[PDB]
């Protein structure tokens, strides 16, 4: 007989554990554990979408023949732990061996590990071929390749997997390329048991419940694969960095929730947005920078995380210790543009890349927050968010704090940016044409104080060349008013952090 643990983000029936499974005499274990649901402060959103998922999955597998064993949260007997219920397992079925695919974190993948010697029994952690490159060809990708960047292995993926390629040469002679509501699917029975049961377990969690809408059947986040390929996908390049205040989806797809936990594959994803192209439902441009945004982003980040290793997470580059801004958990800012996206945040349980990225983000990275605190926050608020994709965007890409070990550059941007990209701005009470005196947009000054403070490690930077030159043609009392404009807007932080 076999233990098959398949977790809370393996909730596919292809799943790697689930290879050579005896349906007669195998037992599949589920089970919704508090060290899990309690590592971060979890959005309430997202808890609830996970156990609503697992708890689908569970009757799927039912459904398909498998005997399955679940461990409700709120169930007795629940060990709180995933070597717990492994020992209640084990004690009660008393299996020959021990079946479970790799997870997606290093806290996890660590306890699993230690299970062997727990348990005294052979146990069978197999490769998660969900995705394109395990971490032997990813290591070996980047072996000699004295600089990371997503671009080249971007290539390689295109080249593995066929899409878009004409054999060996891309759709289109060149690798890359740089409204309906959306659907919501009505809590069922099972879905309610768990928002009530969540909203009584974690009532201090950060997140809103109301107005749940995610798929959490398989079939249901097909269908909204479907429906983002329908009436989003044709303008998906088009808008891929604009924000607008009245609208939080836009042309996105918000798929990540369900890629992420096994409700949707993320290659036949790939697919079907490929399969719309030839059929002429979208330009090459949105499909091919859909598509890039899976086999390139998504597979490179999880190859990053593997490789740089569980110290990862300590990377701070500019060496800073503020603490995270209240405002991140409460959105009570007069700045509009991280209000509206911290309220969506609170709300909604979600927020587009360039969101993430040039908003919140990039405030915190002029802002210098130690790192951690803002990878904690990403980790927590986002129902698409586990360590290993969130933590390569949130070190390596927005808050620079690995020193560009990804390859990417550094993406600080002023109330230019944001006012140029979002209508964020029309209704603030700051003003982004402003950089001085108390009207003015905080990421103007925020924004040269940074590139000030941290000129000796992005001096020799090519990107931020015309920012400094820029900052050198600035009388000395200029840039002293500046940075001084900087220093009270951080003061009025770090006094607001104080109170905790
Ligand atoms: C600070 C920060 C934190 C982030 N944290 C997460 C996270 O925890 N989980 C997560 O899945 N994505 C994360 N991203 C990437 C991206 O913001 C989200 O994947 C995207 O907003 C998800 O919504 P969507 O499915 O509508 O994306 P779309 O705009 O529809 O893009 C298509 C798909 O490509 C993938 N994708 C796009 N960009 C990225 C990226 N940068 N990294 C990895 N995959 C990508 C997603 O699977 C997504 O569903 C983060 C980005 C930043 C800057
Ligand atoms: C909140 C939460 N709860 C559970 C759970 O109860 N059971 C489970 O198997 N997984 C959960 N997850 C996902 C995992 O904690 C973890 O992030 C993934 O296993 C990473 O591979 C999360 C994020
Ligand atoms: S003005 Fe500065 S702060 Fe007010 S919204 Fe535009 S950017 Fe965000």
């Amino acid at each position: 007989s076999q233990l098959v643990l398949i977790l809370g983000d393996q909730l596919s029936p292809s799943i790697a554990a689930l290879d050579g499974v005896d349906k007669k005499q195998d037992t599949i274990v589920l089970c919704e554990v508090m060290a899990e649901a309690s590592y971060v402060g979890h959005h309430k959103k997202k808890i609830a979408f996970i156990f609503s998922a697992m708890r689908h999955f569970a009757e799927e597998l039912r459904g398909e023949g498998y005997r399955v064993r679940y461990t409700r949260i709120d169930d007795a007997d629940n060990a709180g732990s995933f070597t717990g219920e492994v020992k209640r397992a084990i004690d009660d079925l008393t299996p020959s061996r021990i079946c479970v695919t790799e997870p997606g974190e290093w806290r996890v993948r660590s306890e699993m590990d230690g299970f062997a010697g727990a348990f005294g029994i052979q146990v069978d952690i197999r490769s998660d071929r969900r995705f394109l490159s395990s971490h032997g060809e990813f290591r070996n990708w980047a072996a000699g390749r004295k600089s990371l960047t997503m671009e080249y292995f971007y290539r390689e993926m295109r080249r593995k997997t066929g899409l878009l390629m004409n054999g060996e040469q891309p759709v289109g002679g060149r690798w890359n390329f740089d409204r309906p509501k959306h659907p919501v699917f009505a809590p069922d029975k099972i879905t309610k048991e768990v928002i009530d049961t969540v909203e009584r377990l974690f009532p201090d969690n950060f997140g809103k419940l109301e107005n749940f809408g995610f798929a959490v059947t398989r079939t249901d986040a097909e269908r909204a694969l479907s429906a983002f390929i329908d009436d989003f996908l044709c303008n998906f390049g088009a808008t891929q960095d604009a924000m607008l205040q009245d609208d939080p989806n836009l042309n996105h797809s918000l798929l990540s929730f369900y890629i992420n936990c096994g409700l949707l594959d993320a290659l036949d994803v790939c697919k079907a947005a490929e399969r719309a192209y030839h059929e002429g439902g979208a330009p090459l441009n949105a499909v091919e920078g859909f598509i890039r945004q899976i086999i390139g982003w998504r597979e490179y980040m999880r190859g990053i995380y593997w490789l740089a290793g569980p110290d990862y997470v300590d990377s701070n580059f500019f060496e800073n210790d503020r603490s995270l801004p209240v405002f991140y958990w409460t959105g009570k800012t007069h700045m509009n543009c991280m209000a509206k996206v911290i309220t969506e945040t609170i709300e909604n349980a979600y927020a587009h890349h360039i969101q993430r990225l040039m908003i919140t983000g990039n405030f915190a990275l002029l802002a210098g927050i130690d790192p951690k605190a803002v990878h904690r926050w990403y980790l927590e608020v986002y129902a698409d968010a586990y360590e290993w994709v969130e933590l390569p965007n949130v070190i390596g890409m927005s808050q620079f704090a690995d020193g560009g070990f990804l390859g990417t550059k550094p993406f600080a941007a002023s109330g230019n940016y944001i006012n140029r990209m979002s209508d964020y701005c029309d209704t603030c009470r700051y003003d982004p044409k402003e950089r001085l005196g108390d009207n003015a947009c905080p990421f103007n000054a925020l924004y040269w104080d940074f590139l000030a403070r941290n000129r000796e490690k992005l001096k020799s930077n090519h990107r931020l060349a015309q920012p400094y030159a820029t900052w050198a043609r600035m009388s000395e009392d200029v840039r002293h008013d500046l940075r001084a404009k900087a220093a009270a807007f951080l003061r009025k932080l770090d006094a607001a952090a104080l109170e905790h």
